[PDB]
C-alpha cells in the first residue's frame, strides 16, 4: 500500500510526476470535519486493497491545491489518471469512493 | 492481446462475465460502413498496445445487442468496466478511442 499525507502546495504536483504509471486517489479533508475522521481508517483500508496511490490533503494546509480542484464540501475524493482529474465523490461515502476506484484503476 | 469477434446475441454478456477484472472495449460496426473498414486495422493495432479486451460486434448479426446499447452511428465504440458502460466514442476517431482506453484501463 502507499498512503501519503501532504504538507504544502506543490506537493501533489511532485507526487503526480513521481507516480506516472498509477491511479492517484486524493482525500481532501478538514480537521473540523467529523465525517472525515469516521472515513479516514476506511480510506486507509482501501489503500491496502487496491494497487493505487492514496493521498490525504488538509484543505487548510494546501489552500491553493484545494482551489485548483474546486474543492468545497468536506470530504471530497478525486481520482487523477495520467495527471488529469477524471472523477470525484462528494461526501463521506466509502462505497462511492470504492466504485470510483474500480471505474478508473 | 485479445481481439474477439462475436457471433450472436448473448455472446457479449458471456464475454463480460468471463473477463470481469479487465477493461473491455467494443467496436460496434457494419459490413456496409466505409469508416468502419478504415479504422479496423487501427483498432487491431491498439489491441496489440494495451492490456484490455477488444471486441468486434457486427450490428446486423447481433441486432438485439446493438439495440440494447442504443447504437446509431457506425462505428460506435463502448468502454465497459466492471460490467457497466463507462464511456463511448461515436464515429471513427482512433485518437478518441485511445483516449478512452487510457482513461479507463
Ligand atoms: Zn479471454
Ligand atoms: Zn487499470
Amino acid at each position: 500500500s502507499e498512503l501519503i499525507e501532504l504538507k504544502q502546495d506543490g506537493d501533489l504536483e511532485s507526487l503526480l510526476e513521481q507516480h506516472k504509471n498509477k491511479l492517484v486517489v486524493v482525500d481532501f479533508f478538514a480537521t473540523w470535519c467529523g465525517p472525515c475522521k469516521t472515513i479516514a481508517p476506511l480510506f486507509k483500508e482501501l489503500s491496502e486493497k487496491y494497487d493505487a496511490i492514496f493521498v490525504k490533503v488538509d484543505v487548510d494546509k494546501l489552500e491553493e491545491t484545494a482551489r485548483k480542484y474546486n474543492i468545497s464540501a468536506m470530504p471530497t475524493f478525486i481520482a487523477i489518471k495520467n495527471g488529469e482529474k477524471v472523477g470525484d465523490v462528494v461526501g463521506a461515502s466509502i462505497a462511492k469512493v470504492e466504485d470510483m476506484i474500480k471505474k478508473f484503476i
